[PDB]
C-alpha cells in the first residue's frame, strides 16, 4: 500500500 501496490495503489 502507499507504493506497495502502487503510490497506494493498494491502499488507493
Amino acid at each position: 500500500d502507499k507504493n506497495g501496490d502502487g503510490e497506494v495503489s493498494f491502499e488507493e
